[PDB]
């Protein structure tokens, strides 16, 4: 393969499991440089050739902005997939770990937040979705960059109930209207998502931590209020959607994310709006009075 003793690429070490295969921190034998080497296999038995997924999957080399690890090569070889990709030293999820204690200070979860909506308005003016956003698939670098990781791959291959070494693929960023069966994502799903791992950064702790498709759902409708057609038009027509949920009531965003400053609580809950077109978009979110001070601040990474 691509990888190996005495292949293209020289393993340094594996850095994790992803939903779709193994990724490892890799040395390009030619140029030097440090990637990270994604090793996705292929249910070839079954499936075929995934030359649909291929096609899609190269166009994103095309796709390079400063907020987005930058997909540095498709290689499909000997019947698997390879993706290389710009290496980071450490994820969001990693780092609000370590910072459980103490909380990610505010100042850089504003640029964070800045940050990830740039990249995201990048991704979304040239028509590409994410759709799985997720702190594991942010990765932060020493200087104080943050960026997406992954996009374009959800849609290429769809999202499994279960990764590839059979654990829970997350539901708790996944936006409503997913949840109820609609037939077309639009770029809102990841305004949903990031909303949601604002609220987490903020207050330390998940915002919706769903263990179930339905608990998912119930969690958005206790936090948000059980949607109707007022607020989201359509609501009731949704594939699975049932009259026979419980209508709670919606709760105050003072409530969901202390201490954040009324400007932050103004743009989550724009970031958090049920229907898909209301939901704020991402280059509008860049405009909004939360970002009047936004700086870029150091964070304090030990590697």
């Amino acid at each position: 393969g691509p990888l190996g003793s005495m292949e293209n690429f020289q393993k340094v070490e594996k850095i994790g499991e992803g939903t779709y295969g193994v990724v490892y921190k890799a040395r390009n034998k030619l140029t030097g440089e440090v990637v990270a080497l994604k090793k996705i296999r292929l249910d070839t038995e079954t499936e075929g050739v995934p030359s649909t997924a291929i096609r899609e999957i190269s166009l994103l080399k095309e796709l390079n902005h400063p907020n987005i690890v930058k997909l540095l090569d498709v290689i499909h070889t000997e019947n698997k997939l390879y993706l290389v990709c710009e290496f980071l030293h450490q994820d969001l999820k990693k780092f609000m770990d370590a910072s459980a204690l103490t909380g990610i200070p505010l100042p850089l979860i504003k640029s964070y937040l800045f940050q990830l909506l740039q990249g995201l308005a990048f991704c979304h003016s040239h028509r590409v979705l994410h759709r799985d956003l997720k702190p594991q698939n942010l990765l932060i670098n020493t200087e104080g960059a943050i960026k997406l990781a992954d996009f374009g791959l959800a849609r290429a291959f769809g999202v499994p109930v279960r990764t590839y070494t059979h654990e829970v693929v997350t539901l708790w960023y996944r936006a409503p209207e997913i949840l109820l069966g609609a037939k077309y994502y639009s770029t809102a799903v990841d305004i949903w998502s990031l909303g949601c791992i604002f609220a987490e950064m903020v207050t330390r702790r998940a915002l919706f931590p769903g263990d179930s498709e339905i608990d998912q759902l119930f969690r958005i409708f206790r936090t948000l209020g059980t949607p109707d057609e007022v607020v989201w038009p359509g609501v009731t027509s949704m594939p699975d959607y049932k009259p026979s949920f419980p209508k709670w009531a919606r709760q105050d965003f003072s409530k969901v994310v202390p201490p954040l400053d009324e400007d932050g609580r103004s743009l989550l809950s724009q970031m958090l709006h049920y229907d898909p077109n209301k939901r704020i978009s991402a280059k509008a979110a860049l405009a909004h009075p939360f970002f009047q001070d936004v700086t870029k601040p150091v964070p304090h990474l030990r590697l």
